[PDB]
């Protein structure tokens, strides 16, 4: 059982996981391993990452960062999603995981949104400003919701943005993850 | 003498500057030095920066990243902005700086939006999906256009997103900064 299952382990999904975990939520990231930044030998435009590491290295750091605060990240290709009336049952080849909320950071892959019959905006998932889809308790971020042309920092930022509003919705008040 | 003048040198402005500069544009960032993240002793939630640097250090790294690819970043408070000869004239300590486009990454400060008569949306500047304001060739990003609750990665991502669409507008074609 999880508070939130994030489908997609690219920049948007891993960034969302970091924020959700820091908000005290039990979060699991299920990733199919096809992030578009994976083959990049050097990412020179992720503001602040001055060593301009490879896409694989970027993803490794993002995963490490999310785990540092409690997030779980596991390889997995979701092939099914069932609304059980209170919780979503997400199925991969390994089995099933349950969560009250879903956050789709699946790039352009229509698999997830089609299983849920989500309303679309062009070839992407339709959402309101904060990332809420047509289906209650289902959110979307990054390229999945039209933040294109896609870029790593754009997706990472949107993943955090949608996560922050998911937390705000859950808590019943504005959520800010600010340090001193 | 500038393709774009970015007002505000916080995460959104510096991220936008990095992308604009990498697009080959002449970009100038004028910053008042009041970034909200500057006082943080340790930023623990900027996806990927595992060393969790102070807000001051983060800003220095973002500035370095933008300068690395050609952006000029300097202290300065923008108070006067006129539209003449098809370009925006900005008064500065070094004389008038002219630009074809203006990008406001000024957080919640309503001073410039009010002077320019920009259409508002709540406590922020109204924009379309890509960051275009009600004033042609004037864009906005980050907290300035309502990406709140504000966070460094959220503003950095939005700055890049708006910059990418600004370049797309300038070139008349979807722009992408991807490694080959
Ligand atoms: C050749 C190329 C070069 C690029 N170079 C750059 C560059 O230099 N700089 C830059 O900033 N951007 C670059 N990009 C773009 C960048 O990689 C993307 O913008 C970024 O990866 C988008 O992040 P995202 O989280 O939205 O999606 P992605 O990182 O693509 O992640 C989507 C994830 O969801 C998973 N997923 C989808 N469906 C399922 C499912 N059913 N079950 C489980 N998991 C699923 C995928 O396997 C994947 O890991 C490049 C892209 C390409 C194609
Ligand atoms: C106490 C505190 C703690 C925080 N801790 C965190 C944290 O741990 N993690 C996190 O992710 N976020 C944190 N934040 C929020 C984070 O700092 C903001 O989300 C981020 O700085 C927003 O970036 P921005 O680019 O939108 O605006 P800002 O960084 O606020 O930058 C706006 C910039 O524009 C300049 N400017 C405005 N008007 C003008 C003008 N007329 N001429 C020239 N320059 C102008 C300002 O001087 C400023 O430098 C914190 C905020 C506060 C207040």
């Amino acid at each position: 059982m999880w508070d939130v299952i994030v489908v997609g382990g690219g920049p948007s999904g891993l960034s969302a996981a970091l924020f959700l975990a820091r908000a005290g939520l039990k979060v699991l990231v299920l990733d199919g391993g096809r992030s578009k930044v994976k083959g990049v030998s050097r990412v020179p435009n992720y503001p602040g990452l001055l060593d301009e590491p490879s896409g694989e290295e970027l993803l490794r750091r993002l995963e490490a960062h999310a785990r540092r605060y409690g997030a779980e990240v596991r390889p997995g290709v979701v092939k099914g999603v069932r609304d059980m009336g209170g919780v979503f049952e997400v199925e991969t080849e390994e089995g099933v995981e349950k969560a009250e909320r879903l956050l789709l950071c699946t790039h352009k892959d229509p698999t997830l949104p089609s299983l849920l019959g989500l309303t679309r905006r062009g070839a992407y998932i339709d959402t309101d400003e904060g990332g809420r889809t047509s289906y209650p308790r289902v959110y979307a971020a990054g390229v999945a919701r039209g933040k294109v042309p896609g870029h790593a920092i754009i997706s990472a930022g949107d993943g955090a943005y949608v996560a922050v509003h998911l937390v705000s919705d859950l808590r019943g008040e504005p959520y800010k993850d600010h340090a001193l």
